[PDB]
């Protein structure tokens, strides 16, 4: 977070919508960027995948409700977001309308997500509405696991 | 008998790039049927390498 993003806000992103202890917060993975001094300039990042591993990578695309809204957050009227890797390949525009309110938002937001195999690259590209990574899992695999939904508490047997 | 039509929609990684193969900086391509209509529209973005 610190050594990524110079020139655009980090810590201005908190929403009602996610509230902490009656203050205004966001979530603790992804860092939700705005403009910064009245300028929002390109972002061009990229990662390679030196770990052994296949890696869960997450983000999420910003659609606000009032073209003022979206001049208020990211000066741009027209925004586009490329992601893109060796077997991944997208480009998102966002969709600017009034939708009823769900808990106080008329905006929405589109989560997606991908898997980078090892000696792989992912390329970010975006002048608007982006909500980068901040964390990334490298998943290792068993079969004999799964998923249960029960009511018993756990204890130590 | 029924006939099957292949093709291909091709995405080029710089708008130079663009302008240098088909001399158009907005391009579509309409394909039409009784049972198939769909328009494309490419996509001009650098990717990274995969056969160079």
């Amino acid at each position: 977070k610190t050594s990524s993003w110079p020139n655009h806000e980090t810590n201005k992103g908190v929403t009602a919508a996610c509230p902490h202890a009656g203050t205004n917060s966001f979530y603790k993975n992804l860092i939700w960027l705005v403009k910064k001094e009245n300028s929002y300039p390109k972002i061009n990042i990229s990662y390679t995948n030196n770990r052994g591993k296949e890696v869960l990578v997450l983000w999420a695309i910003h659609h606000p409700p009032t073209s003022t809204d979206q001049q208020s957050l990211y000066q741009n009227a027209n925004s586009y977001v490329f992601v893109g890797s060796s077997r991944y390949s997208r480009k998102f525009e966002p969709e600017i309308a009034t939708r009823p309110k769900v808990r106080g938002q008329a905006g929405r937001m589109n989560y997606y997500w991908t898997l980078v195999e090892p000696g792989d690259k992912i390329t970010f590209e975006a002048t608007g509405n982006l909500v980068v990574p901040r964390y990334a899992f490298a998943l290792k695999r068993n079969s004999g696991s799964g998923i249960i939904i029960s009511e018993t508490p756990v204890h130590d047997c």
